[PDB]
């Protein structure tokens, strides 16, 4: 399965896929007891559906995704109400020691009172500090649901998200965009190439005619 | 895969694509305890629990893309279920065709009517040829289609596309594979209750047995 | 608030939540404050639609009762971020209402029937429908099934229960000259009690997102 | 209406739109009708409750502002049918507010060390955390950044626009035994505003449609 490896553990997997770029041209047709006819005049449907905004027939293309990402960025992927989701639980499960350490380009751009080194040092040392808390309150018997609300925003969790193409571009509207955080802007061009490789028509005329972002204006795929 | 089922006298249910099957809920369901696949027993067991229990999230990674040719009253019942995705014919923009429906004289089979069955639909019969007849003058005198069908009865059939996931299609036969549902709409969910059996086994017989609301499943 | 649509429709304001000071207030949430001065918060609504800060006026929240023709009704329905209910024909005994068209309806088409006719004609069969439906359910016939013989241009009645953001969407493509001239006319009465109770909103929301083009021209 | 959950959070109701009337008024439309009395509008309640008829209670919406620990909040904001707006860590400062359990949180459970000594490690942490926090801010570290050091037992503040249907959703899982218990305890607060709003419907509900177990217990 394609999966592109995101920050320093998480990734992006893609499970499974239903339709292509035809399944669109297809229950757009339909309005006019139609169906395909051929690639030429279809890809001419999708660029024209995209333009004018007629937007439900892409929700007929439907992605399932796996996804490792701390926690702090799957808060704000999970606003996205309009998809469904399965996550690990911290309730149910002893959690492992797999936290996002940023690396000191991380700060780049930015004027530190202190070098990027030690603030990628200290937010290890934290980390450690808080892991092994967690650990100790396990040991002695504090309850897995009670013990875990040490645990510091940048523990890594593991979802599965199921979302159709017209949600998935509203994601990317919103997420492929410099006022989105850095580490969302990652995962959002990862899945911005799944979405360009399994369905070429819609994402390319996505960019042209629809996408309000802009880094995946100035950034190839 | 492909299925197709005819229902009423011109209607069908045709299954177009499916993305998931049983083992994409038991591998999702798992995931909350860091975990996948174990084996064909104690999944199948995994999902008799999530059904008994309520854990309905898993269900949704399961979707089905059908095409659907059914009347207008029918789809307007059917459009309700909002969480779901359509596209469907356009009478503003397609010349529509002499399809409609017409129930048979058992359609009132058991019901004492003063006029004879056959009457009733011989009488429907003519309004919806004369309906017709009317559109298509209209049509053919320059009145835009938009406007020229809204003399066409409710038996007028139309044709969309519905891609929806297992757990809102599980609503949705909890509340029309159900005898308070109208007759025409309780055959459609009968066909999709068929299909989704023969592409979901274990959550169709789990749904089924613990957790279907509807009464025309389980006779 | 009650605006009369086509021949026999409506729109009425039955019940609303919030206002632009709701959008407001779940805006700055954000930066952990609330409400400031009449003219900083009437900017932030301006700038909240400038930049597609859309979620909060999704607090803001309608209830309206419309009498709609099943045609225009269906069209409607296919807004699923909202709640409805509406009148049954399994149900209920339907009375004889239905959306006849003016012949001012056809002006800028080249007919080969007087648009006089034409209104005739839709009468015809809304009468011809309407008799047949009585006759079947007198005889015995289920009202479920007596209906299948009346016309789209029948008026239902239902309630619909919608939140900013949603109506806005709703308005993009309804208000609009591509839309069905039909439910045009609603959506200017809807655009119309919006703008009463939301101001800021509403002119924020013509100025810098609107997508449609009526509501620019009326 | 405020009601203050753990140690530092609280459940307002902020507004309201409908009540059990509201519900009444969507039902009877099926059958082109409007209210009637008390009697017979609290016996549509129930038969809808008894029946699974749903919809109307759509046409209820109440908006909370609510504070809660980020844990906590990660649950509630799994549901997706209802409107949130909350505080940001990317664009404000955080202040010093956390969940700190008390020792009675474990009473029931065996542990080694003594449950005050619990409460007494996690406030430790939470306090190294949050000066690491201020430390990094205070040198030039971005807010969205220096944040992810943040423990999950940090307050977060959002409001919640949720209608009556989703409401009973939210308490059948969440006023449940098998949710976490901060959970439940915000549940009940949900459910003691919601019962003085609607108390029609909330007894209806208890009656004949909520699966979990608390609610009946207290
Ligand atoms: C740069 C950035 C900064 C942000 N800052 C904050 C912040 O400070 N505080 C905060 O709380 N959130 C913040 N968010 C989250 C934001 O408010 C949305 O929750 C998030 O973008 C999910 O978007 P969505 O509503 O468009 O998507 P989805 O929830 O997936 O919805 C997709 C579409 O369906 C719609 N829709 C879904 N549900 C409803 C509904 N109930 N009513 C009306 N329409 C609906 C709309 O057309 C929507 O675009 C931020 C997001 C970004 C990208
Ligand atoms: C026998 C029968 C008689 C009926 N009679 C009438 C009638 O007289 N008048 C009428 O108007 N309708 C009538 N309906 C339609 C009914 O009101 C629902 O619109 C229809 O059943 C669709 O169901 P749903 O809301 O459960 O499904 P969906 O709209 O697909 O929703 C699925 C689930 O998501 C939910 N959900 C979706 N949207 C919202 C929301 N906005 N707020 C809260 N929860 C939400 C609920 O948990 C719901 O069960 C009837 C249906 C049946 C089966
Ligand atoms: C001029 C015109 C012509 C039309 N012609 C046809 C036709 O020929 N055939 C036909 O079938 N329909 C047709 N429609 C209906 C159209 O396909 C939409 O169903 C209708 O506009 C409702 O819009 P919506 O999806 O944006 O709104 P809502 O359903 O209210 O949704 C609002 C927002 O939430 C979103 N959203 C809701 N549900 C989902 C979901 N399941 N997946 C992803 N995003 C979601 C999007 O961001 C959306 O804009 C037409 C509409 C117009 C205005
Ligand atoms: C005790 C408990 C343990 C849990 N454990 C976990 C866990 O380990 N991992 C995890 O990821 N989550 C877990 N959850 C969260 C759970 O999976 C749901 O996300 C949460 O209960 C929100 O519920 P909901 O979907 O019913 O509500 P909402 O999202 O508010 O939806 C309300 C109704 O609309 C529906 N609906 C909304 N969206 C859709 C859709 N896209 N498709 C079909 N129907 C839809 C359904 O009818 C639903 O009941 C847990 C919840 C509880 C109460
Ligand atoms: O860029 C952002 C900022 C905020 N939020 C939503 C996510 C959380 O629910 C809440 C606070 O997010 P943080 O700023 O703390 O990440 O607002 C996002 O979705 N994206
Ligand atoms: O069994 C029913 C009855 C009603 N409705 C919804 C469909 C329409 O929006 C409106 C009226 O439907 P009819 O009763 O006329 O079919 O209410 C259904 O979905 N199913
Ligand atoms: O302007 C339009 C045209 C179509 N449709 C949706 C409504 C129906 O579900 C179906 C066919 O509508 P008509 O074109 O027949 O009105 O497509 C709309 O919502 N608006
Ligand atoms: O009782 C629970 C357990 C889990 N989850 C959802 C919330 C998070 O998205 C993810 C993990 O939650 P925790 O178990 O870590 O709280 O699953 C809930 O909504 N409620």
């Amino acid at each position: 399965h394609m999966k592109i490896d995101i920050l320093d553990k998480g990734f992006v997997e893609l499970v499974d896929v239903m339709g292509n770029d035809l399944s669109a041209v297809r229950a757009a047709r339909v309005s006019f007891d139609m169906g395909l006819k051929d690639e030429e005049r279809d890809r001419h449907l999708i660029e024209y559906l995209m333009k004018h905004g007629h937007e439900t027939p892409f929700e007929h293309i439907v992605f399932t995704f796996h996804v490792k990402a701390p926690i702090f960025v799957a808060r704000q992927w999970f606003r996205h109400r309009i998809a469904s989701y399965n996550e690990l639980s911290g309730r149910y499960s002893k959690l492992s020691y797999e936290f996002y350490i940023p690396s000191p380009e991380r700060l780049e751009g930015y004027k530190t009172t202190i070098p990027p080194e030690r603030v990628t040092e200290k937010i290890s040392e934290i980390v450690d500090k808080a892991y092994r808390t967690y650990l100790e309150l396990i040991e002695s018997g504090v309850p897995r649901e009670v013990a875990r609300i040490v645990l510091p925003l940048n523990l890594y969790t593991r979802f599965f998200w199921t979302v159709n193409a017209r949600s998935l571009m509203n994601f990317l509207n919103l997420r492929a965009d410099s006022h989105a955080q850095w580490e969302i802007q990652q995962y959002a061009l990862a899945i911005a190439r799944i979405f360009k490789e399994k369905c070429p028509w819609t994402f390319e005329a996505f960019l042209k005619y629809a996408y309000k972002g802009d880094i995946l204006k100035e950034v190839q795929v």
